[PDB]
């Protein structure tokens, strides 16, 4: 498809031995995003247990060790680059007490002590592994204790797709993430991005952004899914500029904000708005 086409970041994250999901899936934004003082760092990695078949995060086996100087390790960072606004996500830790939470929390304590006025946006797990353990609200409700910018939490597909696309994460569950956010503190605005392209019908589309927004979603992506090269999950479609542009313009008339439609568009892209 036509349409479809420096290192002191790269220099320092590896400095630090810390992580981004940026420097790591070679996202065609950054540049536009380290131009203007932004990155994801991606915690509690750098393998994920979890089977996403869209995401090219090194798979494994056991879960990583929890390193408890990583929060410190990111806010060195942040404080090194000058970040103005900063983005953290993770691998899925099914097999912690608190599937993480913490780590998010610890992360942003560090980052605000040594520089302060970064804004924080936090792109969560759906935390629903839940069993016999800290309820899947109350790891949202450490997070949002936290107060970040922005509470992120991607249903990458509508529906139908869910099983093929994300085999361990659920679209109700994650319709919940997004209104459990709205529950605990209806000020702290909430992000939903979607990957199209896996074979997802327009009117599927609508359908999912009238779910997101009746869960309160105040804001939303739509970018095109770009296959991992040894990912057995199919590109179907290559979504135009145009038809990005017009369901940008159908998702700003259901009443979200921040809206970024584009073919590269990924959740954390300009984030900062
Ligand atoms: C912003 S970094 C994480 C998000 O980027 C998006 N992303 C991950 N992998 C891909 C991919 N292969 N193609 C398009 N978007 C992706 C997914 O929505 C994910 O939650
Ligand atoms: S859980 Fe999040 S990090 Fe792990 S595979 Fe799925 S998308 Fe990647
Ligand atoms: S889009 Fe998100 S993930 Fe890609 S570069 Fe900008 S911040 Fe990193």
């Amino acid at each position: 498809p036509s349409w479809l086409r420096i290192s002191t970041v790269q220099r320092l994250v590896r400095q630090y031995g810390i992580h981004t999901i940026c420097e790591e899936g070679r996202c065609p934004n950054r540049g536009e995003c380290y131009g203007q003082k932004t990155a994801t760092f991606l915690l509690l990695g750098p393998t994920c247990t979890r089977a996403c078949a869209f995401c090219q995060v090194e798979k494994g086996h056991a879960p990583a060790a929890v390193d408890p100087e990583e929060p410190t390790k990111i806010a060195a960072a942040v404080a090194t680059l000058g970040l103005r606004y900063v983005v953290l996500t993770s691998v899925a830790r099914d097999d912690l007490p608190d599937q993480g939470a913490g780590q998010f929390v610890a992360t942003m304590a560090a980052i605000r002590q040594r520089c302060p006025g970064t804004e924080i946006e936090v792109l969560s797990p759906d935390f629903r592994m839940d069993r016999g353990r800290l309820s899947q609200r109350d790891c949202i409700a450490q997070i949002v204790a936290a107060q970040p910018a922005c509470y992120n939490h991607n249903l990458e597909t509508v529906r139908r797709l869910q099983g093929p696309v994300r085999r361990g994460a659920t679209y109700e569950s994650s319709l919940r993430v997004l209104a459990t956010v709205k529950e605990l503190n209806p000020d702290i605005p909430t992000k939903s991005g979607l990957m199209l392209g896996l074979g997802e019908t327009e009117a599927e589309i609508i359908e999912t952004l009238k779910d997101l927004r009746r869960v309160g979603c105040d804001r939303l992506t739509l970018g095109q899914y770009l296959p991992p090269s040894l990912s057995h999950l199919p590109v179907v479609k290559y979504w135009t500029p145009e038809e990005f542009n017009t369901l940008g313009n159908i998702a700003r008339e259901l009443g979200f904000s921040h809206v970024r439609s584009g073919p590269l568009v990924r959740s954390s892209y300009h984030a900062a708005e």
